[PDB]
């Protein structure tokens, strides 16, 4: 799982050989081409580094903060630099100018996977054994190299592109930018964070599973769908919500339409006690992965083709 191929080496390699040319990011040397959309508590636009003529992703996060919290927070950061992975989106450097923090990553030219679910309706179970892999491993990564859990794992914080890459943004870095901006949505958190209670890689795995029964059914599954609904396809308050991650049943996919083996993938991490949940080692060998990872699927040809990259 942590042993690359030679194409993902090759890229890696890559993708570090450019940005030692980029040298000291500072604001005045982007140029705006677009906005990608407004994420978790700022907005991300795509722009060209002039100097370089690297084009990148950049968040900016407005915050009133005095020069000692701010250099904290960009000396916190620094980490990202070390966070050389397949699967996890590449960090070109961090900066504060003029009320905002900006943060500037490698662009992933077909967005996140809540963008491509509104683009798809829903995703197939063969994409998603793709998308389980890549969750997998970048997971994987974090905690073997770096003693890291993401913390935050959501259908927006997978990113994916048209080389048919799939990496995982926005693990938990810097404790003082979380106290800053202190925001997002918690409807993805597990039953014992959501507790309180003892948290740990188990929770991410939680989030994993969730995210994927939304992609799947194409729409965010708690509360249940009807019947009726279910045949259709194939308000709780934010308050309500939570309260019934923590009280009811977990979620599952409908029998029938998708197999019996990710059924149960997404079963085994949704069990409710983190104890009894699956564990990033047991889920590298499930029987869905294991089948997903000989299944020699397309997927770049299917995200060009489903969000119209032309
Ligand atoms: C550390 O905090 C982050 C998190 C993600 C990105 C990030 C977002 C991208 C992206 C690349 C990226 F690195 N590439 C294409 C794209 N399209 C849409 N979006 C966003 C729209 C709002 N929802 C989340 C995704 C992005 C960045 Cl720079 C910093
Ligand atoms: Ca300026
Ligand atoms: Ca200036
Ligand atoms: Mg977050």
């Amino acid at each position: 799982e942590l042993e690359l191929d030679e194409q993902q080496r090759k890229r890696l390699e890559a993708f570090l050989t450019q940005k030692q040319k980029v040298g000291e990011l500072k604001d005045d040397d982007f140029e705006k081409i677009s906005e990608l959309g407004a994420g978790n508590g700022g907005v991300v636009f795509k722009v060209s580094h002039k100097p370089s003529g690297l084009v990148m992703a950049r968040k900016l996060i407005h915050l009133e903060i005095k020069p000692a919290i701010r250099n904290q927070i960009i000396r916190e950061l620094q980490v990202l630099h070390e966070c050389n992975s397949p699967y996890i989106v590449g960090f070109y450097g961090a900066f504060y100018s003029d009320g905002e923090i900006s943060i500037c990553m490698e662009h992933m030219d077909g967005g996140s996977l809540d963008q491509v679910l509104k683009k798809a309706g829903r995703i197939p179970e063969q994409i998603l054994g793709k998308v389980s892999i890549a969750v997998i491993k970048g997971l994987t990564y974090l905690r073997e190299k770096h003693k890291i859990m993401h913390r935050d794992v959501k259908p927006s914080n997978i990113l994916v592109n048209s080389r048919g890459e799939i990496k995982l943004c926005d693990f938990g870095v810097s404790g003082q930018l979380i106290d800053s901006m202190a925001v997002g949505t918690r409807s993805y958190m597990s039953p014992e964070r959501l507790q309180g209670t003892h948290y740990s890689v188990q929770s991410d795995i939680w989030s994993m599973g969730l995210s994927l029964v939304e992609m799947a059914v194409g729409r965010y599954p708690i509360p249940p769908p009807d019947a009726k609904e279910l045949e259709l396809m194939f308000p709780m308050a934010i308050f309500e919500l939570l309260d019934y991650i923590v009280n009811e049943p977990p979620p599952k996919l409908p029998s029938g339409v998708f197999s019996l083996e990710f059924q149960d993938f997404v079963n085994k991490c949704l069990i409710k006690n983190p104890a009894e949940r699956a564990d990033l080692k047991q889920l590298m060998v499930h029987a869905f992965i294991k089948r997903s990872d000989a299944e020699e699927v397309d997927f770049a040809g299917w995200l060009c083709s489903t969000i119209g990259l032309n």
